[PDB]
């Protein structure tokens, strides 16, 4: 301190931090990335919740971002960008209890609304250092505030051993949590307004929001949340205690392990051997399916998601939920027969039947034929076309868009200003084939405004359309409303409402106004399905 | 004497009246008796051959209607009397009318036999719906209708029994077909060429006939309006037919032989006084007394039956009417009536699925309500009333007709569906019924083409369309004129593209897919749904 930029110094409640000033398109932005908010969760620490981080000494460097939590990582295409994008960009560790943080440069004057991102990959993997995840854009562009931080995923953040204490489970929600509360602490040192903190979240990180809604301890760490393509609710965001006690006993198994026995002889297991086998615990072939996913422990889940959205009361919550046209497509590259990237991957009714099963994995054979049944289109049952896209549907319907539904429903129920958009836009610049339409995850770069970089090879359009959903999100954020409070002129964005299910279009062409969130199919596996599966 | 009314049949010589038809006479020869009257101990029997006559059988009125239940829920309304008996009701019944040009046919005429519906416990030939002059008249077509006994009289079925082996309904029946086959050349019948048609359950009759082989010798064509065997309510099991007779001779007061041959001492309306209330549910479009599969005039189930058919030399007209089950909802579903726009609430219509899939599970019925239910405005009593109907019509015919048309279409059969969405500016029934189960038969009988009816000049020209794609089915097995170049044309109706057109006043339209999404829904989901409890 001396020569430094008197903009990039910022003490926050664990110490002295120098941040960078980053380029954004339309000028500087001051980043502080890869500061630790929790004690690194290694050694004995591995699948504890996070231990607030101790002070440090001196300038902890800000400039760079830190490790990803240790994670599986996408292989499955090498070195395609539409896989690549999604991997860690930096030194997987499970020292990566870090959170990042970009203001204006200089730093608001006021207190600004802040914006925490909590990533997906299906609690998996993911990194609040991913190029998509810059906040640059919407901390430049819109003057934001906006947090991210890494939390940990896979076993490391999940692992549960319910009932237990080494092993609680859902401490990866925890350590969002805890980037939370860091948040509320410290933000203000960045001109962050810690009373108005916003989650968003897409995915699993959609899914990491609606339990901290869902999770009275978050409650009071922010005040507004965005579920982007994700849900709390749904066959995928949680397990019973039952079976994360299922997957963890079972891992231990396959890796070579009384509860504290068992974890104690699993953190004695290198990462890299809990990553190398966590897939092997689901119970069926699946896709959309994660192994160690947070768990109904009565505790940081005081029960499942479902009764808590149900039964809840969200008079104080604004929400804005949404999809992506095509949720399900990306899935089905993951272990659909018959699907690929490289192809059309139209598929044969066999093919669709047998990506059913596996899509819908949980489904009795009765629930997989409702399934079948409901998504054959009976005027070209065999058409391979149809059939590939029923099957992004099924997919993508149950595991994302219904349960978006049933919980923007059950919100909005519950006294919710909820906002519901379908994300229509298929970015110019998506590798992932155009039959995937718009991918699960291909909103973000927009939210984030990627396209605002010149050398990211946007569109104008989509320059334009990036800005416009910045301004909704952040409108969100700092209103409650996404809508411009000042431009009356453009459509505008009603709430969702159970009885008029309003949702917005977002794409290239100004908001329309739909109806009813895939009402009809969302019926079925909202309302249907649960009795099916129950009898 | 009028040469071209005098008619010699197998049974002896018959007096036709010359009747007066828009556009000129036509021969009538209303009341031949077909079989002996099946009265007595002939009730429950099949129908014995009529025996022949003396003299000149005056041919001249429609003879009785089979006995049957009276509908009376709306006394005196066009809607409801209409079907109602315009005879004398009598078991003594078993009568078939003949309308042919006038002057006779010159060559062998295209037969068509209707078998009229009224759910096998009424109906009766001498309706004034159908009323054969019009297609006899226009199209030169030899129009036959019999009378067949309905409820207990046609179809109490005591299954293996000598007394009452069941069907008997269908076999009368038959032996119109039979009779049909032996005589319809003397009025310029082509017994070569018959064509059945039928609406409803006449046309689940049809479809018995398609699906009985010693029937397959008696037409070569087939029409099955909204009606077919397959489906919920046109057949019941053996052992069902046993306990609803079993049921019926109990609330009557009455070993096969012993217990009909108490029912055979029973009046006629002690009969029909308890017909109704042997039904097994709460119903809606289920009757009490309908064919039974007796392992005989049907061999298996419809199902089993349409499944596995040949049917290659067969073709099939088929389809339905806009609104199938709306009829159904004032009779039994609470929160319906002819009066009101019938605006359900969702409990009412929850109830009334339950009433109109009388055989459904709660599972089952929560997937009627759930399909059903537009998510979107899920408590609108417009939308709930609408889906009623919808539930009703789709469960009892316009699903059945779809497999039905599908499993011919698969087995070889050559298939013309429809689907009829013109409403009679004429009827009487209210609006929101739109398009009710029968209300197009008035239009392919051509009754439009009766000035004094009042019908519009549109309704005129499209009968004139209706008769003709049913005549010229009667006459080629394609309803399309050889004549008429662009119509368009009415495509088969095929597995692979599943088009059927719209009867309508527009020109036809084909349409793909005749409910294809709902009739999975009841035709491959509800079943295994079922299948599983
Ligand atoms: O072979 N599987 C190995 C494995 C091991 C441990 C955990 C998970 N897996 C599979 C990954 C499945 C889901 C793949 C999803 C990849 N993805 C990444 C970023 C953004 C989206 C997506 C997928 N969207 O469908
Ligand atoms: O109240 N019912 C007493 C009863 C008694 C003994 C046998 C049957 N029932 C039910 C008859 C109702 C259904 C009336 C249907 C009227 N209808 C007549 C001709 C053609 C069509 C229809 C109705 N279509 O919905
Ligand atoms: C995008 O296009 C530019 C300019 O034509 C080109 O130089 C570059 O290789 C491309 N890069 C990306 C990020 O797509």
């Amino acid at each position: 301190e001396g020569r430094e930029d008197p903009q990039l110094l910022v003490r926050v409640r664990g110490g002295q931090l120098r941040g960078i000033r980053l380029k954004a398109p339309g000028g500087p932005v001051s980043a502080f990335l890869g500061i630790p908010f929790a004690e690194p969760p290694v050694g004995s620490r591995r699948f504890m919740p996070p231990e607030p981080k101790r002070p440090w000494s001196g300038v902890l460097d800000a400039t760079t971002f830190q490790n990803v939590c240790y994670q599986y990582v996408d292989t499955l295409y090498p070195g395609f960008e539409g896989t690549e994008m999604w991997n860690p960009n930096r030194e997987l560790s499970e020292d990566c209890l870090y959170l990042n943080v970009w203001t204006p440069y200089p730093r608001p004057a006021s207190p600004t609304p802040v914006l925490i991102w909590i990533y997906g990959g299906g609690f998996y993997s993911g990194a609040a250092s991913l190029d998509v995840y810059d906040g640059r854009f919407l901390a430049q562009v819109e003057g934001a505030v906006l947090v991210s931080m890494n939390y940990r995923v896979g076993t490391f953040g999940f692992l549960a051993l319910p009932g237990s204490r080494e092993a609680p489970g859902n401490v990866g929600l925890l350590d969002q949590r805890l980037a939370l509360q860091w948040v509320q602490e410290n933000i203000a040192a960045f001109g962050g307004d810690p009373m108005s903190v916003t989650l968003f979240g897409e995915s699993a990180g959609a899914a990491s929001v609606g339990m901290h809604i869902l999770s009275l301890p978050s409650r009071s760490l922010f005040h507004r949340a965005v579920l982007q393509s994700g849900t709390p609710n749904g066959p995928w965001a949680t397990v019973s205690a039952g079976e994360a006690r299922r997957r963890a006993t079972l891992l231990a198994r396959l890796v070579g392990c009384n509860d504290t026995e068992l974890i104690a002889c699993l953190r004695t297991r290198p990462a890299q051997d809990l990553v190398d086998h966590e897939w092997h615990v689901l119970p069926q072939e699946s896709i959309f399916r994660f192994s160690f996913v947070p768990v109904v422990d009565g505790d940081f889940l005081s029960d499942t998601p479902e009764a808590l959205i149900n039964t809840g009361d969200f008079q104080d919550l604004q929400v804005l939920v949404g999809v992506v046209k095509d949720e399900g497509s990306y899935f089905l590259v993951y272990g659909v027969p018959g699907f690929s990237k490289d192809n059309e991957s139209l598929i044969s009714r066999a093919q669709f039947l047998a990506g059913v099963r596996i899509g819908v994995p949980q489904a009795s054979d009765l629930a997989a034929e409702a399934v079948v049944l409901h998504y054959t289109d009976w005027l070209h049952p065999e058409d391979p076309t149809h059939l590939r896209d029923a099957m992004s549907a099924v997919v993508g319907d149950h595991n994302v868009v219904c349960p978006v539904a049933q919980l923007a429903g059950r919100l909005a129920a519950q006294g919710a200003r909820v906002y519901a958009y379908i994300f229509e836009h298929r970015a110019s610049t998506l590798t992932w084939p155009l039959w995937m339409g718009v991918p699960h995850g291909y909103e973000i770069e927009f939210i984030f405004g990627l396209p605002l970089d010149p050398s990211l090879n946007y569109t104008t359009e989509e320059r334009i359309f990036a800005q416009r959903l910045m301004k909704y999100w952040t409108n969100f954020a700092r209103t409650g409303d996404p809508n411009d409070p000042r431009d009356s002129k453009s459509p505008q964005w009603p709430p969702y409402t159970t009885a008029a299910q309003q949702y917005v279009s977002l794409n290239l062409k100004p908001l329309e106004v739909r109806r009813g969130l895939r009402a009809q199919t969302c019926a079925f596996w909202n309302r249907f399905l649960p009795k099916l599966l129950s009898a």
